[PDB]
């Protein structure tokens, strides 16, 4: 998957391309996904929960990584429902220094963290 790489950093690849309406604004979806750090480890995934993320897109209920790319961005186009798409997302879009699931400065995701998403795009819920 050779990453396009947009003005932010946030680079994406369509695997798969939708097949039906792009993602919009303030919609409630839903989406499968596995998250995994750069050297290859998993951080979390919807199958590791048993069910796919039901949110709504666009307003803030996730990382500006996801808003971002999964509604589009300036160099990001929209997700297309029914679509899979891997999104590689700088620190500054996700957690930052600060990191994740910390137990005091250990954390599941590492401070300054570039994230892995395998993201499909089920539709709206």
């Amino acid at each position: 998957c050779e990453f396009s790489v947009s003005p932010s950093g946030l680079a994406f690849c369509d695997k798969v391309v939708g097949y039906g309406p792009e993602a919009v604004k303030g919609q409630l979806i839903k989406a499968h996904y596995v998250g995994k750090l750069e050297n290859g480890k998993v951080f979390d995934s919807s199958y590791n929960r048993g069910k796919p993320l039901t949110f709504r897109i666009g307003v803030g209920e996730v990382i500006k990584g996801w808003d971002q790319g999964i509604l589009g961005s300036d160099g990001i186009p929209p997700m297309l429902t029914g679509g899979k798409r891997t999104l590689r997302i700088p620190p500054e879009l996700a957690y930052g220094d600060r990191g994740a699931g910390c137990k005091g400065g250990s954390c599941l995701i590492p401070p300054a963290s570039v994230l892995l998403f395998d993201i499909e795009y089920i539709g709206k819920a």
